[PDB]
């Protein structure tokens, strides 16, 4: 699988069945149909003994990783049950600021998308919470185009030096505080990774307020390569998933 015309999105169910199930990601938010709930808490996010280990290109998007052998980089509250470990993060961007993001609100799409991957401690390690409804929280954050982020400038000049497929760097000390909106208001629904396998564990919580991040940023985005030092260079941009069918779920306002 990949995201060209031949391995793209319309192909990995034939490798990955689930990709036609019934709470796949990412889709579109509809602002007038989701329901604001009340009930909703407030999101609470422990990051500040955060500890990075390294960023890798996996081939189809750029991974910073966490060590979360201990409750260092948390998330809780909202409408998650226990604690979940922060375990990485990872971006979607497109080959134009008019594209990239994965969710879309109200049919409107965002330059990039970051998640922030985080599992459910009760199940002990990553491997058993993917095999769980509840094993995953991802928070959804939403990237435009204005003024430079400066929280993301660290990421942005290793990039580097993983610019083809199989490559790593340590990357250690790096805050992901850096990289929060303002606002913790927030969308919550069930549903899925958005890369194959595609596993249908993940609540999802996508932030309101997007981030800025300037065009120089997101240009270095756009020079990472898909492909192995060696062969044919195809830059890495558009490794985004299309918007999938809400199939009764229901979307949750915490506002």
């Amino acid at each position: 699988w990949g995201y060209g015309k031949h391995n793209g999105p319309e192909h990995w169910h034939k490798d990955f069945p689930i990709a036609k199930g019934e709470r796949q990601s990412p889709v579109d938010i509809d602002t007038h149909t989701a329901k604001y709930d009340p009930s909703l808490k407030p999101l609470s996010v422990s990051y500040d003994q955060a500890t990075s280990l390294r960023i890798l290109n996996n081939g189809h998007a750029f991974n910073v990783e966490f060590d979360d052998s201990q409750d260092k980089a948390v998330l809780k509250g909202g409408p998650l049950d226990g604690t979940y470990r922060l375990i990485q993060f990872c971006f979607h961007w497109g080959s134009l600021d008019g594209q990239g993001s994965e969710h879309t609100v109200d049919k409107k799409k965002y330059a990039a998308e970051l998640h922030l991957v985080h599992w459910n401690t009760k199940y002990g390690d990553f491997g058993k919470a993917v095999q769980q409804p509840d094993g995953l929280a991802v928070l959804g954050i939403f990237l435009k185009v204005g003024s430079a982020k400066p929280g993301l400038q660290k990421v942005v000049d290793v990039l580097d030096s993983i610019k083809t497929k199989g490559k790593s760097a340590d990357f250690t000390n790096f805050d992901p505080r850096g990289l929060l909106p303002e606002s913790l208001d927030y969308w919550t629904y069930p549903g899925s990774l958005t890369t194959p396998p595609l596993l249908e564990c993940v609540t999802w919580i996508v932030l309101k307020e997007p981030i800025s991040v300037s065009s120089e940023q997101v240009l270095k985005f756009r020079k990472l390569n898909f492909n192995g030092e060696g062969e044919p260079e195809e830059l890495m941009v558009d490794n985004w998933r299309p918007a999938q069918p809400l199939k009764n779920r229901q979307i949750k306002a915490s506002f």
